[PDB]
């Protein structure tokens, strides 16, 4: 529920994205905020061409944020919400710049 994520940087991230199809991806992504293992990836000019499709975004659902996840595959996005902060990453203890304090709408 209330999440604190760190900010990885792309070329940092070892694993790059959560699985191979959109409800795969979403699951694991939930399962990894539940167990304290998601990074974020802030997404500027060329990030996304360096990680794994599909992407689940967290986005402003409506200090801590209240996010919900849309994943995209194609460029087709499956859930709609509000303002990107970023697509989700496993975490496998890379290094981070910053934290980014979110409510997970669970």
């Amino acid at each position: 529920v209330q999440l604190s994520l760190p900010v990885l940087q792309v070329r940092d991230v070892l694993v790059r994205g959560f699985g191979d199809s959109v409800e795969e991806v979403l699951s694991e992504a939930r399962q990894h905020l539940k167990d304290g293992t998601c990074g974020l990836v802030e997404v500027e000019k060329g990030v996304l061409p360096q990680l794994e499709q599909p992407y689940v975004f967290i986005k402003r659902s409506d200090g801590h944020v209240m996010v919900e996840l849309v994943a995209e595959l194609e460029g087709i996005q499956y859930g709609r919400s509000g303002e990107t902060l970023g697509v989700l990453v496993p975490h496998v203890g890379e290094i981070p710049v910053a934290y980014r304090k979110v409510l997970l709408r669970k």
